């Protein structure tokens, strides 16, 4: 049982290969705690796809850059497998500012990707995104499971 995973649209930061195995963390962290797997896979969409939407209404009449909500609803079912669209209205800013780095990325996912909501204190259980060192970038408890088999 094999499953795709790969992030349309690159950001253009820093290098390709540099930030790609950077992107490749979020989704790792949401992989190893769910019953599925990463693999090299063309462009087609499968499983994920990675949605966007800023300056001209994407698709249709909405605006998601800054007129809307700060991260995607909806989980894994139904409402597309797991569209996760980043740089909207907090974009790529200090680690300590409003975007901490692709690391954000982790639980922004969340959302599309599971919805192991929880919403416990003292932990980035929280419905909010929770500052964390890249170097020791980790998930705590509960949220390995939050997102390990949702909606099968």
């Amino acid at each position: 049982h094999y499953i795709t995973y790969r992030i349309n649209n690159y950001t253009p930061d820093m290098n390709r290969e540099d930030v790609d195995y950077a992107i490749r963390k979020a989704f790792q962290v949401w992989s190893n705690v769910t019953p599925l797997k990463f693999s090299k896979i063309n462009t087609g969409m499968a499983d994920i796809l990675v949605v966007f939407a800023r300056g001209a209404h994407g698709d249709d009449h909405a605006f998601d850059g800054k007129g809307g909500i700060l991260a995607h609803a909806f989980g894994p079912g139904s409402g597309i497998g797991g569209d996760a669209h980043f740089d909207e209205d907090e974009f790529w800013t200090t680690h300590s500012g409003g975007t901490n780095l692709f690391l954000t990325a982790v639980h922004e996912i969340g959302h599309s990707l599971g919805l192991g909501h929880s919403s416990d204190p003292k932990a980035v259980m929280f419905p909010t995104y929770k500052y964390v060192d890249i170097n020791t970038f980790r998930l705590s408890a509960d949220d390995i499971r939050g997102i390990q088999s949702l909606y099968g």
